[PDB]
């Protein structure tokens, strides 16, 4: 009954070097790392290394050819990575953003074999960059390779093919990568909450949308739960996991389940402009916690307050180790009860659960 932690402050050289302010800092992981010190969470975990991903292992979900390009920035003069992050939406390389992205991955695939092996139950990876915009063939919002995804498919490569997991996705944006990644495949269950706006909100696409429930053998396998209308916060995110997210999690009854963490969604955040507390992903944690036997990995996406990501994650590390969860129902905001019953009416074909 031990949680598992990566941190590699090698992970802080990925940096913006035409803006320092920009918001994907090198200190984000830092000051995550430095919280779970202050709060005495640290000593309470089973330290896992850091390690480097394979290129082998990257081809899992990503092309030879993207692999081949964003390795090929290692050695780029300043003018040629501001030439090759142009070629992306929203990104931004160094010569150390290959290497970085490299340690976010393999940091999770130990964890995921950690927990796999029986060594932890569940475990956290405070790691950068994100992962969960990018897709087989191409950068996105800050994301090389896709983390998340990659891991699932590195647990399925240490098990079985069919390995059920879920993708649990409470970044404020969508994770379009991890989507497409999965959309034909009934092992992975991809469930995203995010700020949708009708199209408004990044990433701008109607992949985004509750309609959005896979293809082929993966229909019904993917849950896109869109927020439309501005602010949501606690009260939106625990309805959208009391009547969407646990019910379907529980008729999937997962093998391994992968959180896909951005902390932008939380009050505080200046990209996200939502209201989740630390609290409440405490108790969205405690809920994912009754899946897979405990098998959870939590993995840092986005999420740009320094003290809010800090705090929140801080929480979910708590919550892994077994402490009791914080005392925290406020009407819904009207549009989140839409967004809610169109997801419903979208799986209910699907889920008997829903029914
Ligand atoms: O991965 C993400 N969050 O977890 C993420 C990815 C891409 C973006 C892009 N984005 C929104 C659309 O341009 C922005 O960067 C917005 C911005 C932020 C600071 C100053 C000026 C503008 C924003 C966030
Ligand atoms: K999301
Ligand atoms: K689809
Ligand atoms: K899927
Ligand atoms: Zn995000």
């Amino acid at each position: 009954p031990i949680t598992g932690l990566v941190y590699d402050q090698r992970m802080m050289l990925h940096h913006n070097m035409w803006d320092s302010h920009h918001p994907e800092l090198p200190q984000r992981i830092s000051r995550i790392f430095s919280r779970h010190e202050e709060l005495r969470l640290l000593s309470r975990c089973h330290r896992i290394p850091a390690r480097l991903a394979t290129e082998e292992e990257l081809a899992l979900c990503h092309s030879s050819k993207h692999i081949s390009i964003i390795k090929s920035s290692e050695h780029m003069k300043p003018r040629d990575l501001n030439r090759l992050g142009d070629e992306y939406n929203s990104i931004f390389i160094s010569n150390e953003s290959y290497t970085c992205a490299l340690l976010a991955a393999g940091s999770c695939f130990n964890s995921a074999q950690a927990i796999l092996t029986g060594q932890v139950r569940n475990a956290v990876a405070i790691v950068r960059p994100p992962g969960h915009h990018a897709e087989k063939d191409t950068a996105c919002g800050f994301c090389f390779f896709n983390t998340a995804a990659l891991t699932a498919r590195y647990a399925q490569s240490i098990t079985r093919e069919s390995l059920r997991v879920l993708i649990v996705d409470w970044d404020v944006h969508h994770g379009n990568g991890t989507q497409h990644i999965f959309e034909e495949d009934d092992s992975v269950l991809y469930i995203s909450l995010h700020r949708y706006e009708d199209g408004a909100f990044f990433p701008n696409s109607e992949d985004a949308n509750y309609d959005k429930v896979g293809l082929g053998k993966g229909r019904g396998y993917n849950v896109n739960i869109p927020w439309n209308g501005g602010k949501m916060g606690d009260p939106e995110y625990m309805a959208a996991f009391h009547h969407l997210v646990m019910p379907i999690a529980r008729e999937f009854a997962p093998e391994l389940v992968l959180v896909s963490a951005g902390f932008d969604a939380a009050r505080g955040d200046p990209l996200g402009g939502f209201q989740v507390t630390p609290e409440g992903y405490a108790h969205l944690t405690h809920q994912l916690m009754s899946l897979a036997a405990g098998r959870v990995l939590i993995i840092l996406e986005g999420g740009y307050n320094l003290t809010s990501i800090s705090e929140s994650m801080s929480m979910c590390t708590s919550m892994l180790l077994g402490d009791s969860p914080p005392s925290l129902l406020t009407p819904l905001k009207t549009s989140a009860t839409v967004s809610i019953n169109n997801v419903l009416r979208a799986h209910a074909p699907f889920w008997s659960s829903l029914r």
